[PDB]
């Protein structure tokens, strides 16, 4: 049974522990304690292959976070798209994996949280620019209604196997 390790990092407020919420429990959470990290897991079949999916959802001493950082084989990078600072912070986000990992060569998805919202000040292009800057997919999500949560997560498992041949 093949476990996949995945790290859900970004700014505060972007919709980490709601995406993991979606993904995991199938359900929007509308509160959840910003403070509080976690591990989640769940059994799932992504292109016909049941797998293991084992995320942490990040607040940023902690073993188990240190744990997902040395091991950890993939990284959902979030912003909203409704949130040009977070936008704006992602850069820190990719340096940080970058020197955890000692490696150019990452698995990482860059994902647009809050699609779903009218107010929208970061457009496709920008990051897809960025993500094209980077080498790294593009994925536009809602937790609110699931819009491409499972792809966001799948893509990055898919970077994962690449990765791992
Ligand atoms: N409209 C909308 N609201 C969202 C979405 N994702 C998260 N939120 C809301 O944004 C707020 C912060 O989300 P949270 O998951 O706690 O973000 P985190 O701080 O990055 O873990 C909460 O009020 C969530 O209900 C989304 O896709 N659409
Ligand atoms: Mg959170």
């Amino acid at each position: 049974m093949t476990e996949y390790k995945l790290v859900v990092v970004g700014a505060d407020g972007v919709g980490k522990s709601a995406l993991t919420i979606q993904l995991i429990q199938n359900h929007f959470v509308d509160e959840y304690d910003p403070t509080i990290e976690d591990s989640y897991r769940k059994q799932v079949v992504i292109d016909g292959e049941t797998c293991l999916l084992d995320i942490l959802d990040t607040a940023r001493y902690s073993a188990m976070r240190d744990q997902y950082m040395r091991t950890g084989e993939g990284f959902l990078c979030v912003f909203a798209i409704n949130n040009t600072k977070s936008f704006e912070d992602i850069h820190h986000y990719r340096e940080q994996i970058k020197r955890v990992k000692d490696s150019e060569d990452v698995p990482m998805v860059l994902v647009g949280n809050k699609c779903d919202l009218p107010s929208r000040t970061v457009d496709t292009k920008q990051a897809q620019d960025l993500a094209r800057s980077y080498g790294i997919p593009f994925i536009e999500t809602s937790a609110k209604t699931r819009q491409g949560v499972d792809d966001a997560f799948y893509t990055l498992v898919r970077e994962i196997r690449k990765h791992k041949e």
